[PDB]
DNA sequence: GATTTGTCAAGTGGC
DNA sequence: CCACTTGACAAATCG
């Protein structure tokens, strides 16, 4: 409950792995969106539509009452994380 | 100064 | 409705 990388775990693996490769997140390098496409299987543009859903739907998710603003080029990937949701 | 990267509007098409 | 592609586009990117 203190970090954002735990909320992740509430969507399907493929919002989850695309974000997760996309901010270099959980382990993964961030990677650019034609790097991740090639990785899963889909083309560069539908990782970005699987990436905002994941991403809108991060949102929604947070709407939670959470306290926002817990631990909220010097950005560790789960503080992009944050700014890319809202 | 071009390649790469994100993005758009419109496209296929239904293990 | 849905997951997903296509083919354009400005702008970030890199040297």
């Amino acid at each position: 409950k203190q970090s954002i990388v735990k909320w992740l775990f509430e969507l399907n693996a493929k919002q989850r792995e695309v974000l997760a490769r996309r901010f270099g997140l959980l382990g993964y390098e961030a990677a650019t969106l034609e790097d991740v496409g090639r990785e899963i299987g889909l083309t560069r543009e539908r990782v970005r539509q699987i990436q905002v859903e994941g991403l809108r739907r991060l949102r929604e998710i947070l709407q939670g009452q959470g306290l926002n603003i817990e631990a909220l080029t010097q950005l560790t990937p789960e503080e992009k994380l944050l700014r890319a949701i809202f």
